[PDB]
């Protein structure tokens, strides 16, 4: 006898499978065909029980599995009966379920300031079999937070992934630096991975702030000295963003280079400059640091007049 034809396996949705076939050439028949039924068995799957479908009417070539297993591989044959009993089942054909977003979050999501305009992320792709399908992409979510809770509206950034590295995204080490921040302020980030489908759940929210901002100018006041020195005095900006820890100054004549490099502490607001001679030009550069670091360097050029 012949077997069901034209088998033709298509899926709508990541959980279903349409199966659709016709039945064997009428000439080519022995008795009446008078149901179908259905053999499935998931291929690689968390249930690996073949099941089936039972009692076809006879005139019905189209039949719905459903309640399958996102993403994966289902082997499907299609099998005439007649008054005697079942035929030869048909060829076998394998096709997998429609992907999915996926059901995990990006993996070992870490968090750390910059500077005092930007923060950095880090992952890596959820849990594989968590994915339901090839990543595309990452969504990273921020927010900034005021007092433990969100203020302001959420941003986020799209990373889409290039052709050339889907197949080792596994083992891709992402990361992302968010800047055009706010000095001192929290942030709260969640991160996505997206397939074609959408976008799959998100990570536990992580919160980072941006570092503080370093101190401002200090203000430099220039004095010739006797016997080829000069007195430099300073102030401290008046913007210090906390205790101020200390001066560097960089000292030398103008385009000579390297300069010479003296850190201070909080405490001292004078140097005497030596080998100052008149008839040539030197350069000051004078910044203040917090614990954050050294801000804007003070720059001035002097001239000691012959």
């Amino acid at each position: 006898s012949a077997p069901p034809q034209d088998i033709s396996c298509t899926s709508p949705s990541s959980t279903s499978i349409l199966v659709s076939w016709q039945p064997p050439p009428v000439e080519k028949q022995n008795g009446i065909i008078t149901e179908y039924s259905i053999k499935y068995t998931a291929v690689d799957g968390e249930d690996d029980k073949p099941h089936e479908i039972l009692g076809i009417p006879s005139d019905t070539t189209k039949y719905l599995l459903e309640q399958l297993e996102k993403w994966t591989e289902y082997r499907i044959t299609v099998t005439a009966h007649t008054d005697v009993g079942p035929g030869p089942e048909s060829l076998s054909v394998l096709i997998r379920t429609n992907e999915d977003v996926p059901s995990g979050p990006p993996r070992k999501v870490e968090v750390e300031a910059v500077n005092s305009t930007s923060v950095k992320v880090s992952w890596r792709s959820p849990v594989p079999n968590k994915q339901h399908g090839q990543i595309r992409g990452y969504q990273v979510h921020y927010v900034r937070m005021e007092n433990g809770e969100p203020k302001g509206q959420p941003m986020l950034k799209d990373v889409m992934l290039a052709d050339a590295q889907w197949e080792f995204d596994d083992t891709t080490e992402h990361d992302m630096i968010i800047s055009g921040l706010q000095p001192e302020t929290s942030y709260s980030l969640t991160v996505t991975a997206y397939t074609t489908k959408g976008d799959g759940a998100r990570s536990k929210p992580k919160l980072v702030s941006t570092t503080g901002a370093v101190p401002g100018k200090p203000r430099l006041v220039i004095n010739h000295t006797q016997m080829n020195t000069a007195l430099i005095q300073w102030h401290p900006p008046v913007d210090t963003f906390g205790p101020l820890q200390g001066y560097r100054l960089k000292f030398g004549r103008k385009d000579m280079e390297p300069l010479t490099t003296l850190e201070f502490s909080e405490k001292e607001d004078h140097f005497t400059a030596t080998d100052i001679h008149k008839g040539a030009s030197y350069v000051f550069r004078l910044s203040a640091r917090n614990k954050v670091g050294f801000g804007e360097e003070m720059v001035k050029e002097i001239s000691i007049p012959e």
